[PDB]
């Protein structure tokens, strides 16, 4: 088993890989149902080809054949976000996930001081894997899904809020001066005072990451009505003031060299 | 392994049993988190001693020691509701669940034409068990949990609605004339026109089973504010018209002799 950069010739194989790394049987069916309660899978499905083509995808290979993927992306704060961990379906329940992560930690040693990754609160095997590898949870975003029935434009003002780490385009990143982060994903941000929301409109729905708000309930009540699947990933501290109790969350883990 | 009626002398042992019948390891931790997203466990915890004392609890015994429970209760439509399936924690991952269910099917043969049971939509091993045993899903109640912040009294009118099977006190029962079912759980029913709601106020919260409503959204919006944990179990056909998309549901399975 060799760790190598993914290439466009690997795309056809890569496209058959899944995030479902669980033991084949009852639990594989349970993974699928749980995965449907979030949108990370649909996100990665949408961008993984682009990633491979950009050179940000690494693979484990067996006799030159890719069997697992991991995506890595250096962030502006100097950390590296990891995700897009997928395995060929024949290898579910194996230790491929662990191996690719170990190769990744070694590969990034000296290149960054911090690694981050997003893990669903219900994904116990993955949570155990990151924990075992020496990551610790640093943040959490409870998930609220709406069936949008019934106009989303960026707002480009100053952030007077108090958070300095944010979820932007599925990357948890920090910046002392949020003005930098801001001018970079400007067409996908609603920033004004204490409001700091990253949005991603896609075919069939919209994901909103609520990083800050002086009134998250009102923000959700206003935008939940949009068309298709509308999903809010809301920072824990804010979620605490919402009426709905979510069944799950998107958690953020960090590893320090 | 002997199948016998539970007795009060079994209560101390029984009290240590859990609904968590999954393989010890990652998944047992996952069961607990999932179980917290509903209130069936808290219900059974509250009434199981009463059941044992009433003679409705049966057990599997090893050398006279109880190792598993099952509750059975004959309903007015002549069916038998089953639940409260629990095992001693040392026996998780065993086939005790299956054995107690097989003994139960045999034990009830000729006593009823129908068995029913409620299974969480995420409880894949239990869903597989009921399926394998020849049950089929007949209904489903998506679950909506609220954090009630801020008066719940029964309403005793005529049901003009069109449903004839209902969840009442955790039993799915039918009656041609809902007037019977009605006069029986009258202090726990809100019935008026198309509204047919069963409620159970407990220490720390309230569960509401919405069997019918001409406007479930309004019903939820009004009562979600009550104090403590407020959980609505809403009949699928109605849930379809609500803005929130639940992550899980309480499903109803039926077995026919």
């Amino acid at each position: 088993i060799v760790f190598d950069r993914g290439s466009p010739s690997d795309i056809d194989e890569i496209k058959t890989f899944t995030s479902n790394t669980w033991k084949v049987g009852y639990y594989t069916d349970l993974y699928s149902k749980l995965a449907d309660t979030g949108t990370m899978d649909d996100y990665v499905d949408k961008v993984i080809e682009r990633w491979v083509n950009d050179g940000s995808v690494y693979v484990l290979r067996v006799s030159g054949r890719p069997v697992a993927t991991i995506h890595m992306e250096k962030l502006p704060d100097g950390s590296v976000m990891l995700g897009g961990l997928r395995v060929h379906p024949e290898y579910r329940g194996s230790r491929l996930g662990m191996s690719i992560m170990q190769e990744t930690i070694q590969f990034l040693r000296g290149k960054t001081e911090r690694l981050r990754s997003a893990v669903y609160s219900w994904n116990e095997p993955s949570l155990r894997l990151v924990h075992r590898l020496g990551f610790h949870q640093v943040e959490e975003y409870p998930i609220y899904t709406f069936q949008g029935g019934s106009a989303l434009k960026p707002v480009n003002e100053r952030y007077a809020g108090r958070w300095r780490c944010f979820f932007i385009d599925w990357k948890y990143m920090c910046s002392d001066d949020p003005d930098i982060i801001h001018e970079e994903y400007s067409n996908n941000l609603i920033v004004d005072g204490s409001t700091f929301v990253y949005f991603d409109i896609y075919e069939g729905g919209i994901d909103l990451f609520v990083n800050d708000s002086d009134d998250a309930s009102s923000f959700i009540e206003k935008y939940r009505s949009m068309n298709g699947r509308i999903t809010f990933y809301v920072r824990k501290a804010l979620a605490n003031g919402l009426p709905y109790v979510p069944a799950s969350s998107l958690t953020v883990w960090e590893y320090r060299y």
